[PDB]
DNA sequence: TCACGTAAGCAGTCCGCG
DNA sequence: GCGGACTGCTTAC
């Protein structure tokens, strides 16, 4: 096999590299890498190196990396550009791996670990590490084993050994229900004392040194705690054995509000699963506890125990250890579904970066572009200082708030990357500028044609047409990868709907799920067999189809994220290729494209309907248009359709055969107008929406920009077994909205769109009558909690104190004195409840850490003083009033002449 | 919330609005 | 009471 790196570090004048050799073995080497950098030279001098603008450069080879860094400094002192890759480990990887990397994940040691620390006096601070580490579970991907290190003797209690037999038993047997599939994979090691435990862990770590290190909050808790605890017991040198090169650095992580400290282990790539989840999952959660996320992702029950966690080891050590083991497994289960480790490895090896750099698209793109240019003997420019400047973004149409019965939407494929490719936008393709007219003039095609030579954006920029820029070239590669995975995702989605259909008529038989590849549309033969399957087999196939869809979604949406982040990176001052001319060229072109096609669609439809000035496009945001299809349906007549599917088919055919060709012609004209390099504005039908045939449902409504709901029957070629609510921006979609309220508002919307006013009124009446029975957590609002200290004036709210911060200050006074009570963490999320006038907390609201039950010291009083009326008005009635008034209907029955008889 | 971008909605504070 | 200036937080794209 071809070799591939695992980790790379610069330490002084050496590169330290862990890699897999040509025989599949893990090796380590120290290399005295001599980097090269570049300077401009006279034209009359013979060279093969040129900068991206075509100016000749001389290569300077340095005795060592420090000499290269000091040369960069002197060049600044002189006032001359120092060209080339200044991150020497990226240059090393580029030199050492000058081919497309084919990696074997089975040779990469991926470690997933979790620790337990008993602490009576509050949260055990990693920087202090003053309490014993009393449990470690460490899963190794190569061994496929859970290594359990269990402390039996502590100043906080002496305990008996954990029993794997009781661990395996049902909770109804007094057991812990550790999943049977991992029982045989547990390697249990009890310890007489903490020093023994930690020494053995370090020996273990040395034998099985993680390459990728993950877990849940490992970077903020587990790693710095273990490091600092070993440091406290044994000294720094022993703690540094956590690094395969015995080098660590305290790293200060700074944000807008403050700073925290992590430990950097040289020679290890830490990918904390919480951070992977936050970047790559496209969720915003009310809580990021492992229990909360595990329930959301896997539908597993909350890990139940009695009393505080600080007393769990002493009261029930058996459960204590089992739950530590289960916590490690939960992360593995989440990754088996979401596949973020696979994604990170794919992206990291593609770009030739340290794997942990996948969090940074700026770093990722710097490496991709550097490697690409190096292939042509081209030389990258020096990164420069830039002041942060605002620049314009997308266009969003102001909709007329209303119900909209029949709606068909259309959307541009991968817009910003398609603009980059169409226009040929890149640092080195800038050809000059032209005199700009108002955007309106380009939109309406009355402005003078910008150029007869170059490819243009309506921000005034011109680009070369003779050759693709490096940015278009490299963005195209990742776009094409994304396209493949999106195809797999959509096929799995369509396949899932087939199974859902068949589930309406399951067979009474014993059988097995079919062995199929869900990434490809089911054949006729598979379809025939599916129709003969039991509900058990069908449900298993559905689960598998949905897992395939999720895997496809991870792969496609995050490649979309990477390419969109290149468009954004052009507007970030730390990007080597930062250029507001280019960032704005993209966004302004987008504004034109959307409003151009709005005009074209309105013109086309006014023509076919024989009208004038009628607004068929009701809304658009960035790259999408929403078209009123009422007049199209009315042209054949609702009574002419056999069922809902019949008019959906009709609108599908109309979009495909009439509208898409009209849209295409309109965009080809725009391409010619801007003289672009390549026509890539591909706008396809997205959603077909409307009420069920024969119903009183309203189909859809808009309340304003970025706030709408549609009853969708078909989305991007997926014909749903049951209609799907597409709700954007409304309170149902916000993590700040109480869980039970999201649910109730969603049902109000469902009834509005599918059933009509009377159904809505019936439901509202019931919710208002019963909502006081709902669990307090389900009706609590949620908010991030920043700058608590800023608004804290002697325990009370200062001027302009936000409502949720007021709640936290209330909480802090009510728990004051208690070291044991859960503390609200700065920057984390809280639940928030309003309190009735005259309550013992002395304020109008209270907040506590999200994902948790409020402490038993104040729970009874919170429940008693909860202001249900205010809660209902703010979270439910106010938003529903917004929905219904927009839709022109009433959530409460109006008085009529029929009342009373 | 260390880690690409802008547009834009709503909650809530403060205070005006005769 | 609403709304404007503002902070804060959260979505859509
Ligand atoms: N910089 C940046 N721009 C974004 C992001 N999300 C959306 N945009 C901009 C660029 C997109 O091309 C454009 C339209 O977004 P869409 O959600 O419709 O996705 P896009 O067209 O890229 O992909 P698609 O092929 O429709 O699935 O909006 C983002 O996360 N970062
Ligand atoms: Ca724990
Ligand atoms: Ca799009
Ligand atoms: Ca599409
Ligand atoms: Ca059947
Ligand atoms: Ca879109
Ligand atoms: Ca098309
Ligand atoms: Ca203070």
């Amino acid at each position: 096999m071809k070799e591939f790196y695992l980790t790379v570090e610069q330490i002084g004048d050496s590169i330290f590299e862990r890699y897999i050799d040509s025989n599949g073995r893990e090796r380590t080497r120290e290399v005295e890498y001599k980097p090269s950098l570049f300077a401009h030279c006279p034209e009359s001098q013979a060279t093969k190196y040129f900068d991206i603008y075509g100016k000749p450069c001389t290569r300077k080879l340095f005795a060592n990396m420090r000499d290269a860094s000091q040369w960069i400094k002197r060049m600044e002192d002189i006032g001359l550009e120092a060209l080339g890759m200044d991150d020497f480990k990226l240059a090393y990887l580029s030199d050492t791996y000058n081919y497309e990397i084919k990696y074997d994940h089975t040779k990469i040691r991926v470690a997933n670990f979790d620790i337990e620390v008993t602490s009576p006096d509050g949260f055990p601070e990693p920087s202090q590490a003053k309490h014993p580490i009393d449990a470690i579970t460490h899963y190794d991907s190569i061994d496929d084993r859970f290594y359990v290190f269990d402390l039996l003797n502590s100043p906080y209690g002496n305990v008996e050994e954990w029993s794997i037999e009781i661990a395996a038993k049902l909770q109804e047997q007094g057991g812990d229900e550790v999943p049977s599939e991992i029982i045989d994979k547990i390697i249990y090691m009890p310890f007489d004392n903490e020093k023994e435990l930690l020494m053995e862990y370090l020996n273990f770590w040395q034998q099985k040194t993680p390459v990728i290190l993950t877990g849940w909050n490992v970077e903020s808790f587990a790693i710095p705690y273990v490091y600092n605890r070993i440091k406290n017991i044994f000294g720094e040198s022993t703690a540094k054995r956590l690094s395969p090169h015995r080098k660590t650095r305290v790293k200060v992580i700074e944000n807008m509000y403050g700073s925290r400290e992590i430990i950097t282990l040289f020679g290890i790539s830490v990918l904390d699963y919480i951070d992977l989840y936050k970047k790559f999952s496209f969720t915003n959660q009310p809580s990021y506890s492992l229990d909360y996320i595990s329930e959301f992702e896997l539908n597993v029950g909350k890990l139940k125990y009695d009393g505080p966690i600080s007393k769990l080891r002493e009261s029930n050590h058996q459960r204590y250890i089992s739950y530590n083991i289960i916590a490690v497994y939960r992360v593995l289960q989440i990754d088996a579904k979401r596949q973020f480790i696979n994604l990170s490895l794919d992206m990291g090896y593609y770009a030739k970066i340290q794997i942990q750099s996948v969090f940074s698209p700026i770093k990722t793109w710097d490496a991709i572009i550097f490697n690409s240019l190096k292939e042509q003997n081209k030389v990258i420019p020096q990164g420069r200082s830039h002041p942060v400047q605002p620049y314009p973004g997308a266009f969003v149409k102001e909709p007329i708030p209303n119900r909209y019965k029949y709606v068909m939407s259309f959307d541009l494929t991968s817009l910003y990357p398609s603009i980059i490719r169409q226009v040929n936008i890149s640092p080195e393709t800038i050809a000059g500028t032209f005199k700009v007219a108002p955007l309106h003039d380009y939109i309406n095609a009355v402005a003078e044609r910008p150029s007869d030579v170059y490819s243009c954006s309506p921000n005034g920029m011109m680009y070369y047409k003779d050759r693709d820029g490096v940015v278009p070239t490299e963005i195209t590669k990742v776009f094409n990868q994304r396209k493949e995975h999106k195809g797999y995702m959509l096929a799995a989605q369509r396949n899932g709907e087939i199974i859902k259909e068949a589930l309406h008529n399951p067979n009474l038989s014993v059988d097995e799920p079919l062995d199929v590849d869900y990434r490809f549309d089911f054949s006729d033969e598979i379809k025939e067999k599916i129709k003969k399957l039991s509900a058990k087999s069908l449900n298993e196939m559905l689960f598998r189809a949905q897992r395939t869809e999720v895997a496809g979604m991870t792969a496609q949406i995050n490649r979309k994220l990477l390419i969109n982040s290149l468009a954004g990176a052009l507007g970030n001052v730390w990007f080597r290729y930062y250029d507001l001319r280019n960032a704005t060229a993209i966004t302004t072109f987008g504004q034109m494209a959307l409003q151009w096609i709005e005009r074209k669609v309105n013109e086309y439809l006014n023509e076919v309907c024989g009208t004038e000035g009628e607004a068929f496009v009701l809304y658009g945001d960035t790259d999408s248009i929403y078209v009123s299809a009422d007049k199209i349906i009315d042209k054949v007549g609702e009574s002419k359709f056999r069922d809902t599917n019949h008019w959906v088919d009709f609108l599908d055919k109309f979009a495909r055969e009439r509208m898409e060709p009209a849209i295409d012609r309109g965009f080809r004209e725009m391409c010619e107008y801007m003289n672009n390099k390549q026509h890539l504005m591909f706008m396809d039908r997205e959603a077909i929406a409307g009420p069920p045939l024969g119903s009183k449902g309203i189909g859809g409504f808009w309340t304003g920009k970025k706030r709408y709901a549609l009853n969708v029957w078909d989305m991007e070629g997926t014909r749903y077994a049951e209609p799907k609510l597409k709700i954007m921006g409304l309170e149902t979609q916000k993590s700040s909205t109480p869980k039970a309220v999201q649910k109730a508002l969603k049902e109000c919307i469902r009834r509005m769109l599918q059933e009509g006013e009377e159904s809505l009124q019936e439901y509202f009446k019931e919710f208002e009558k019963e909502f006081r029975q709902l669990n307090y957590i389900s009706i609590a609002s949620v908010s991030s909690a920043n700058n608590i200290a800023k608004y804290d004036v002697g325990g009370f709210p200062g001027p302009k104190c936000p409502f949720h911060i007021r709640g936290i200050l209330t909480y802090n006074r009510a728990i004051k004195g208690n070291i044991d009570a859960p503390q609200v963490v700065e920057g984390e999320k809280v639940y928030v409840l309003p309190l009735r006038e005259g309550n013992p907390f002395g304020d109008k609201c209270i907040a506590w850490p999200s994902g948790t039950e409020i402490t038993d010291l104040i729970k009874d009083d919170v429940l008693h003083w909860m202001d249900y009326t205010v809660l209902l008005e703010k979270t439910f009635i106010k938003p529903l009033e917004g929905f219904t008034s927009a839709a022109k209907l009433d959530y409460e029955k109006k008085a009529s002449l029929f009342d009373m008889f």
